[PDB]
């Protein structure tokens, strides 16, 4: 048993990842078939960064300036592109660890898989998810943009993500891998807002009920609740609303516990009225909504 | 920036685990070279767990009672051998996928990554710390046994720990690669208590840094310590003592922050006292003790 924030095996991703040196610009790309893909501002001078146009800045860009490296291996570019913010860059050998792959854009509230690197090369692995306010809590330092964001699905690697830029808050935004910005945010260094953060309420029950698998159950209360009576509190509390579809989802948790999901919102409503009073759920002082049902039920089949 | 806990990339340790049947017994093994390593309990029955004579127990098996499969490949077991608690399987095939790897016994205090698999396919990444009692904190389901723990050594991977058993508490135990437990345990079916658990000092500090160098600050103070009262208050509340080898450790931490290490344990010994009184620190309402400070440096840089 136990239960750990758990990140999907990064070997097929691995094997994807180049380096991407534009002049004086170091970063991270994708190398899937016979495309690079990375952030387009790796065109950009730090003087650009403030208001740049994208097709002026390309426009004066050539194939050789852009050195492309997979460890030891130098892939030649035979062309460039921009997919609305993401530079493709078509190299000349096609890559043999291209694993089975699609481009899918996530759901806010839904988890995945950051590859971390730098200059090219993978650091580390952690798992992530998409806020309601189209952010994520990560760890990007300089030279970690082009590190790409992915789930594996059955036999495929689902690419989500790919960093871009860092929040004054200390959140990430990035895009998709055709892109597309996860939010309102351009890629332009200027003043830009992120959305009031929300708490995923069916990823917190979700995680309460992973406690419950795991012995701590100090928190479940012996009243139930209405998903009205219950979406009055959460707004109070910016907890973003329960919908019944949230309540089938969490089917297979609420069979296994036989705690229905009504039962553990009555729990949730005395924990956010009243807080932990000094105890822990599943080794934390404060409740955890970034795991998914089926991160929940993943962890527990 | 950012500091988020993270596990090295998998793929190294991917190509190499197994699956491992023996009789009604399913679990994992680790292929290097032409040795399929795994938990000598895989031979034992329900019944053999409660009190096994695995020289016996071993003895009535033979080769053809272990099936290895490396997802489709099958593994002809030449041969069989233990070593003191891990069943050594020689294959007749050489693992094409093995990398270059030591075997490493690992120091109460320090951290690796463990790859969770069932039934020989991994199934996710996290990162874990060996607990001053010799356990650790996980996420082992049925069939999760044999699952391995490494470190990334510039170019070499250091497998440091192969999972066996879990504990009343919900920790696990386990052994090195050549057999070993971590701690005072047996690999039998009977009653072992693992020892008072205590907190990783140098572990707490070195997260605090983490905190510094994030913009975490409210719980500086401005005061300072010597290494003998602050040990008197880390036993208080069984923290592990502090020594000037620890010290020293801190040193890149300490340089980078201009935080003197006296300094910080003063916060520490504030926060033990009085609390967290409502505030979080990393995002945390709790103090953190699995981040070494070889884990800060390597996100920081
Ligand atoms: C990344 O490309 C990288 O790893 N580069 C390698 C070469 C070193 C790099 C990573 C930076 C954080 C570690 N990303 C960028 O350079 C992007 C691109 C330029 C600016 N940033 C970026 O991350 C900015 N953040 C930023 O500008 N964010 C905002 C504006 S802001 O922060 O509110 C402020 C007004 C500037 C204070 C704009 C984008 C949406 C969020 C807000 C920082 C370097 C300041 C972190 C691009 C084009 C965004
Ligand atoms: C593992 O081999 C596996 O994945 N097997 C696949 C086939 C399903 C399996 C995983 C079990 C937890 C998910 N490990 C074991 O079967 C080991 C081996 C037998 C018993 N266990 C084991 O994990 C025990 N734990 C256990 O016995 N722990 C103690 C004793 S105890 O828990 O205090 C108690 C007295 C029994 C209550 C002995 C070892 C040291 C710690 C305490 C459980 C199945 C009960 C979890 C071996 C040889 C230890």
């Amino acid at each position: 048993s136990g239960f750990r924030k758990m990140a999907f095996p990064s070997g097929k991703v691995e094997g994807c990842m180049v380096q991407v040196t534009c002049g004086t610009t170091t970063l991270n790309g994708l190398w899937l078939d016979d495309v690079v893909y990375c952030p387009r501002h790796v065109i950009c001078t730090s003087e650009d960064m403030l208001n740049p146009n994208y097709e002026d800045l390309l426009i004066r860009k050539s194939n050789h300036n852009f050195l492309v490296q997979a460890g030891n291996v130098q892939l030649r570019v035979i062309g460039h592109s921009m997919q609305n913010c993401v530079l493709k860059l078509k190299v000349d050998t096609a890559n043999p660890k291209t694993p089975k792959y699609k481009f899918v854009r996530i759901q806010p509230g839904q988890t995945f898989s950051v590859l971390a690197c730098y200059n090219g090369s993978p650091s580390g692995v952690y798992q992530c998810a998409m806020r309601p306010n189209f952010t994520i809590k990560g760890s990007f330092l300089n030279g970690s943009c082009g590190s790409v964001g992915f789930n594996i699905d059955y036999d495929c690697v689902s690419f989500c993500y790919m960093h871009h830029m860092e929040l004054p808050t200390g959140v990430h935004a990035g895009t998709d891998l055709e892109g597309n910005f996860y939010g309102p945010f351009v890629d332009r260094q200027t003043a830009q807002a992120a959305g009031t953060d929300t708490t995923i309420t069916v990823n917190v029950l979700a995680w309460l009920y992973a406690a419950v698998i795991n012995g701590d159950r100090w928190f479940l209360n012996r009243f139930t609740t209405t998903l009205n009576d219950f979406n009055l509190v959460a707004m109070k509390y910016n907890y973003e609303p329960l919908t019944q579809d949230h309540v089938d989802i969490l089917g297979p948790l609420s069979a296994q516990t036989g705690i229905a999901v009504l039962d553990m919102c009555a729990s949730l409503k005395e924990l956010l009225q009243n807080g932990m009073n000094g105890r822990t759920i599943l080794g934390s002082a404060l409740l955890e909504d970034e795991f998914t049902p089926f991160d929940v039920v993943r962890q527990c089949s």
